[PDB]
C-alpha cells in the first residue's frame, strides 16, 4: 500500500455577502475533492468521481453531522469578533483538519485554525494540547480543555476516528485513487546568437503530482534557475517545468531526466 490523506477545509465568515453562504466545508482524499457543504442548502455533496459511488457515505445523514459542525465552529467564530469587538467588520475563520496512513500504519495528522489568514490555535497530540498563537486563543483553549476528556477526545479522533474514516473510503474509492497518468514530455531551447542557451523541460499530462523534472548535465543535475508547477483542476492532471542556462563553451551533453510512479523507470529525453 501507498500514502494517502483525509483532509478538510472549514471556512467561515462573521460578514453576510449576497450569494455567498457564510459557512463553506470541503472534504479531499488525497489531493481530489470528494465532497462539499454550505450553510445556505446545508447539504453534503459529493463531488467528482464519487457522484458515481454507492455505498461509501450516506451523505443524507453526513449532512446532519455537518449542520452540527458548522454551529460550533460558527460558535466559536463569534467569540473571535466579540473578544476584539469589531462585530460590524469582515472576519474569517478557517479550520483545516486531517490524518494520513502510509503502509496502512497512520503516518501523520493535524487539527488548525486560521483567524483573519494568521495563526489561531492548533492542536498537537503528543503533548497533548491546544497551543494558541494569538490572546483570543488562550479563551478558546480554555473552552476546549475545560475538561480533561475533551483533549483526550480531539486526540482520539485525529489518532483513531479519521483513519477509521479514511480507510473506510479507500475500500470505495482505490481505483479513483490509484489513477496512473505517465507524462509526455517537450524540450525547448533559446538563444541570442553566441550567448547563454536556455533549456526548459516540461512533463504534462501526469497524475499524480508528485514527480521529480530536472536537466542532467552528462549524469549530474543541474539546479535550475526557473521552474514551475501547473494543476488542471478540471481533468486532475498537473504539469512540472525546469529552466537551466547552458554557457556557449559548454559542450557536454544535456538531457531531460522526469522520475513518476506511472513509468518502470526515469524517462531520459536527451538534447541534441
Ligand atoms: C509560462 N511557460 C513556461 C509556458 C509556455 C507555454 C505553455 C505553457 C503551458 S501549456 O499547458 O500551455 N503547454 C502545453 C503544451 C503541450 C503541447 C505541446 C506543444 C509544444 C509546446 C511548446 C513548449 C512550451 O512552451 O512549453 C503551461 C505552463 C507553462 C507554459
Amino acid at each position: 500500500d501507498g500514502r494517502y490523506s483525509l483532509t478538510y477545509i472549514y471556512t467561515g465568515l462573521s460578514k453576510h455577502v449576497e450569494d455567498v453562504p457564510a459557512f463553506q466545508a470541503l472534504g479531499s482524499l488525497n489531493d481530489l475533492q470528494f465532497f462539499r457543504y454550505n450553510s445556505k442548502d446545508r447539504k453534503s455533496q459529493p463531488m467528482g468521481l464519487w457522484r458515481q459511488v454507492e455505498g461509501m457515505e450516506d451523505w443524507k445523514q453526513d449532512s446532519q453531522l455537518q449542520k452540527a459542525r458548522e454551529d460550533i465552529f460558527m460558535e466559536t467564530l463569534k467569540d473571535i469578533v466579540e473578544y476584539y469587538n469589531d462585530s460590524n467588520g469582515s472576519h474569517v475563520l478557517q479550520g483545516r483538519f486531517g490524518c494520513e496512513i502510509e503502509n496502512n500504519r497512520s503516518s501523520g495528522a493535524f487539527w488548525k485554525y486560521y483567524y483573519d489568514g494568521k495563526d489561531y490555535i492548533e492542536f498537537n497530540k503528543e503533548i497533548p494540547a491546544w497551543v494558541p498563537f494569538d490572546p483570543a486563543a488562550q479563551i478558546t483553549k480554555q473552552k476546549w480543555e475545560a475538561e480533561p476528556v475533551y483533549v483526550q477526545r480531539a486526540k482520539a479522533y485525529l489518532e483513531e476516528e479519521c483513519p477509521a474514516t479514511l480507510r473506510k473510503y479507500l475500500k470505495y474509492s482505490k481505483n479513483i485513487l490509484d489513477r496512473q497518468d505517465p507524462p509526455s514530455v517537450v524540450v525547448t531551447s533559446h538563444q541570442a546568437p553566441g550567448e547563454k542557451k536556455k533549456l526548459k523541460c516540461l512533463a504534462y499530462d501526469f497524475y499524480p503530482g508528485k514527480i521529480d523534472v530536472h536537466w542532467t548535465r552528462a549524469g549530474e543535475v543541474q539546479e535550475p534557475e526557473l521552474r514551475g508547477d501547473v494543476l488542471h483542476n478540471g481533468n486532475g492532471t498537473y504539469q512540472s517545468w525546469v529552466v537551466v542556462a547552458v554557457p556557449p563553451q559548454d559542450t557536454a551533453p544535456y538531457s531531460c531526466h522526469v522520475q513518476h510512479s506511472s513509468l518502470a523507470q526515469p524517462l531520459v529525453v536527451p538534447w541534441e
